[PDB]
């Protein structure tokens, strides 16, 4: 009787008013008809009208009006289907009326049940490893995710507890079936069966659902750590490595961390804890040889799965090598179609390719048959363990020395213990692959620098822009002298122009002004102070180097300009684009001031790429200028335009230029050619032409 | 009593004499000690010595001597460990002696058991689809594999029979547990439990083991069929396609056929047959609403798994697109390390890359949470179906209107029915991928030719080698005239040399002598008969064309020479190598006469590659010669050597040469230049020099 009112209260409590707050013609009239029928049913209940009747009428009145509001709010433009389904599910009390075979309530219930049906129808060392990983499970200094880690370990402790405790309740169910040979207490056991067996995979899903956010934070932390640490400078270590393997080992390391911690806390610790707690549960059930023979079963299954996966891996390697060989022979016979047609190997090459197919497919049969013998001897000893355990329990129940009828517990319990063991055994090759993915990343975490930030690293006192060199040296190898004993002092507002030999000594000198490399001896100073005692970022924040190339990331053009200095608004972007003059290219381009460029976006011409580069350096606004002028010259409008923009960025600036062109070198303050690790001549253009040094030879080279 | 003798007979029958035939110091002395102890045990049994005693002594004598033979045969240089293990396993009868707590037998058994323990220790439209696939399950005309297909369908019918029938025997086991509340008949049920539950995965492994050889024959048949059919000639269809996609669609089609027939006969037909036979088993058990609610369970699980895999696939596509975008931005920020260091984006690019990582990882959380909601609502309605079914069976057993105690059958049977349903539901995307892999292959099976073998295709009456052209035309497109109205008759033992324009008209003319292409009109005949009425292979078996390039397959050099004609022995290979003169290169190469060459083997120089090509054509031995002389000339020793080998293969032969060199054209019978689809001049070298045609212009071009 009260169960119907409780079910009505539970149905009426489907967050009707609560959700209605939270979520904020013929079909609308059909809903208004249901709301009219619900108002009529509630007015019929009020007309029929004790506290249950008044509470029913109150629930009916609120639910009915909520239907009108829900329908009207959809007109002002899922959950109603859930409400109607939950209500129609609660209407299964009807059978309790039929069980009788007062009246006004039956008519009201019959009218309600029809009105709901209408609503639903209308709605339609390993110590170092463990210490480092226990540190790797610690996010940060914030109290909102350590609590979630506590939830994860709490459900992890709950899962094996329920996983061992609910087959005992199944045993209680069948035992009480024998002892009643009661329905109410049997239903109070069956509810534990329902909410227990509908909870194993459910609690595994909740575990993995919070494990997702655990992996989110850990992957963020390790990926940003290694991405910061691969942005240190060791260029000889850099350039021999391609970018693809360098970031592939990083992705393998973060998925190594993910798979490693998730599997070692999800399928290694819990299955060993499950086996241990099963044997100890038997040790509090009955201390006998049963735990020993079941322990023999699980250990034997583990050992055979490991050793036949070790049998599997060599067959997989041989099968991979044979399929690579046959597909290579196939495509390389297909490559020269014309000589395959020139000879009458039309019926021969199919025979030799079929021979290679047979030679691969035999090893394919061997590998798949090894899988067959794995699963075969596996299920054979599983059947033998079930047979031995089931016979010893059968002997026990027919001898009645323990509690009887419990054979279903020991029957399903071996299968339930075994079900994670192959789930482990398929990942023995995987955990060692995770180890070799994480160990190289651990080596990569903490390696080295090439330029070393000495203590006392301070700011760069940008007084005037006066750069002096004093008997300096350099090596990128042993005895490697691309630069040897040069010395100068370049002044503010003046310009050095540099030609070198056919070699990267010019760019190397440009990089050691930048301190992109190191010096073995000598003295390089900027504005009085040595370049090596200071912070690198405060050194290179006052430096603008024009590169000969120009990268274009897959992004838009205002972000590409703000790549010069990211603290800009769009006003300085447009002002720098009008300073360079490349804003008219943005007029010629579609997207306003956000033209998507790069590798897949909108491409560019080479002088315009250098115009985007010089616009980036214009936005960056240093005082120290270092141009890398291309040997690839352009049209004289493009040539004098890039020289005029170089003038507009270089006027009254401390400017240092490497170049091989004419207009740059016919006007500068001093022209230097630096070949074989030394300055080979010094002087202006008129000085080199009046002394006739190697500038005469390179004058013949620029002539032709 | 007799069980011990039967076990002794079964142990003695471990194929001791049978295998010993089939398979054909301190450890040897240890085995001789065991054989001496076994001779002593058998002599003790003969000394103790009725028919069982004489049969035991006979088994002991044969087994003992087999141990001496097995040990000695290993000295004359696994199974002995199996024999000793099977024997020591049979020695578990010992407990039957202990059960007593005659004598000579006990001492003999005690001495035997010790002797075995020593041996073991010492040893250590879909209608068209179904019709075509039912044809695709038919191998050939041989009676040894259709029988295996009958075995496959027999075990397939056996598997569902046992899979439904053995939980009824589990129900019999627990029912007889209740009705004995007998041990011998209960063991005669428990043996069915053992040999039945140790047979489900076992018969699945035997099925898949013979399915392996089924896949072997079907993959051989379909791969060789499509490999023959991709070796037809449609060159405009050929050249636009790369080899990799052409063979990748073939590998996808054969694995499509494999996965398609194996899954549609293994996880679609049997699981539907299992559901149907479960409901019909209930229909012969009790015809009620139980079959309807279980049918509701299985259908609801199927529908939700399908629709949330359809929910899954768009999340997988979006997650793939986002991970491609983030990894592309990451590697393209890493590409220009020097500008990343030139600007102070060292702390900015890590922030923008972390922003992209967050933007991808949110969709990663959404996809993995979609997997969570899949498994969650899955296990939720599985628990609801278990709850409804288990409660209705609980109501039935507490009301006793059926056979009681059967609740374990309906308990495990829903799980056992369900266990293949997700095994199907994970392959809904896979079967449609198999369909799109097989349909294009079906289109590729039967397409077309470009040169059509007309009926009346006969041999090539190789009388003299006289080739005539009569107002001929050609097109590889619409209105495409690289050749238009040329006509000649080249004689036996004489030589035409051909120069063309900067275009492939020369090679195209060379290919239409070969009938590599088709003609729109005209008349091309060889030795009186038209080239188009005949078989292609009998046309191109009397033709040797020197190609400008030379393919080298990943194989050895005698097979590379026998690529000219595969019917050769090694005598003609060596004779042709001495005819060309490239056998001294085989002397310079390591492997005798089998030097492994190709892409991974031993490489070559270009003139020597052409020497291997001309050795192939020398071995092929035609009369019709067609040289494709390279424009890339070599050293004058190499040049006059390849011209001298061309002379040695071309002397008194019907020879046609395309060339651009000098020594070929200063001696030939007639020199033709064919530009813009016409012969532009005719005559010998002295004729072109005495009339001064375009040979004057190309004389200036060869001069410089």
């Amino acid at each position: 009787f009260f169960f119907t009112l409780v079910p009505s209260t539970r149905m009426a409590l489907g967050t009707l008013a609560l959700v209605l707050a939270l979520p904020c013609i013929s079909p609308y009239v059909l809903q208004l008809l249901l709301a009219t029928l619900q108002a009529a049913l509630p007015l019929a209940g009020l007309a029929g009208r004790s506290y249950l009747l008044l509470a029913s009428v109150l629930e009916s009145l609120a639910g009915a009006c909520g239907l009108w509001l829900l329908v009207v709010e959809r007109s002002q433009a899922h959950s109603p289907g859930l409400l109607l389904l939950w209500t129609v599910a609660f209407a299964a009390e009807n059978l309790a009326l039929v069980s009788w075979n007062v009246q006004f309530s039956l008519w009201v219930l019959r009218y309600v049940v029809s009105g709901g049906l209408f609503v639903l129808g209308l709605w339609a060392d390993f110590g170092r490893k463990l210490r480092l990983l226990s540190g790797y499970l610690w996010p940060r200094g914030s109290p909102a995710l350590q609590l979630v880690v506590l939830i994860c370990l709490g459900l992890m402790g709950l899962e094996r507890a329920l996983n061992v405790l609910v087959p005992i309740f199944y045993r209680n169910i069948v035992n009480l079936l024998t002892e009643k040979a009661t329905v109410t207490s049997y239903v109070f056991l069956k509810f534990l069966q329902g909410g227990g067996t509908g909870s194993t995979g459910f609690v595994s899903n909740l575990r993995t659902f919070l494990w997702i956010r655990v992996q989110q934070f850990t992957s963020r932390r390790v990926e940003l750590l290694i991405f910061s640490h691969l942005h240190e400078l060791s260029l000889r270590w850099h350039l021999g490595r391609r970018t693809g393997e360098v970031l592939r080992i990083a992705d393998r390391g973060t998925s190594s961390v993910t798979g490693l911690l998730s599997y070692l806390v999800f399928n290694v610790i819990p299955t060993l804890a499950d086996i241990i707690i099963g044997i100890i549960y038997f040790s509090m059930f009955f201390n006998a040889w049963f735990g020993l023979i079941v322990f023999l079963c699980m250990s034997l299954y583990l050992t055979l799965t490991i050793v036949v996966t070790e049998w599997r891996t060599k067959f997989r390697r041989a099968m991979n090598t044979q399929e690579n060989a046959t597909r290579a022979r196939a495509v390389d016979s297909l490559l020269n179609f014309e000589t395959v047609k020139y000879y009458n190997a039309e019926s021969y090459e199919v025979e030799r390719y079929r021979e290679a197919i047979i030679k691969y497919q035999g090893l394919e049969w061997k590998s798949s048959a090894s899988l067959v013998l794995l699963n075969q001897t596996q299920n054979l000893v599983i059947g033998l363990g079930l047979l031995a355990g089931s016979l010893l329990c059968a002997y026990f129940v027919t001898e009645q020395k323990l509690q009887v009828g419990d054979y279903v517990l020991f029957g399903t319990y071996i299968i339930q213990l075994y079900m994670p063991l192959n789930w482990f055994g398929t990942y023995y090759r995987m955990i060692q692959t995770n180890f070799i993915d994480m160990e190289n990343m651990f080596d990569l975490l903490k390696e080295e620098t090439e330029v070393k930030d000495l203590p006392g690293a301070g700011p760069l006192r940008f007084q005037k822009g006066r750069i002096e060199f004093e008997n300096v040296h350099f090596s990128y190898a042993d005895g490697r002298e691309t630069l040897q004993d040069v010395s100068f002092t370049v002044m503010p507002g003046q310009t050095l122009a540099l030609v070198g030999p056919s070699g990267a000594g010019k760019s190397t000198i440009l990089r050691l002004l930048f301190r992109f490399y190191d010096i073995s001896s000598g003295c390089i100073r900027i504005d009085g102070q040595d370049i090596s005692q200071v912070t690198q970022a405060s050194l290179r924040s006052h430096i603008g180097v024009v590169p000969q190339d120009t990268v274009l990331f897959n992004d838009t053009i205002a972000d590409n300009i703000r790549y010069g200095r990211v603290t800009a608004g769009n006003d300085e972007v447009e002002a720098a684009a009008q300073a360079a003059g490349i804003h008219d290219a943005i007029m010629a381009f579609p997207e306003g001031y956000r033209t998507q460029v790069g590798e897949r976006g909108l491409k560019l011409s080479g002088g315009e790429k250098q115009r985007v580069a010089i616009a980036r350096t214009i936005l960056k606004a240093p005082g120290i200028i270092l141009l890398d002028e291309a040997t690839s010259a352009l049209d004289t409008s493009n040539e004098r335009a890039i020289q005029a923009s170089l003038a507009k960025v270089c006027a009254n600036r401390t400017t240092i230029v490497v170049a091989h062109r004419l207009s740059t070198v016919v006007n500068a303050d001093q022209i230097l050619v630096i070949k074989d690790g030394c300055i080979v001549e010094r002087g202006r253009h008129e000085a080199l032409l009046s002394r006739g040094g190697v500038y005469a030879d390179m004058w013949q080279l620029q002539q032709g």
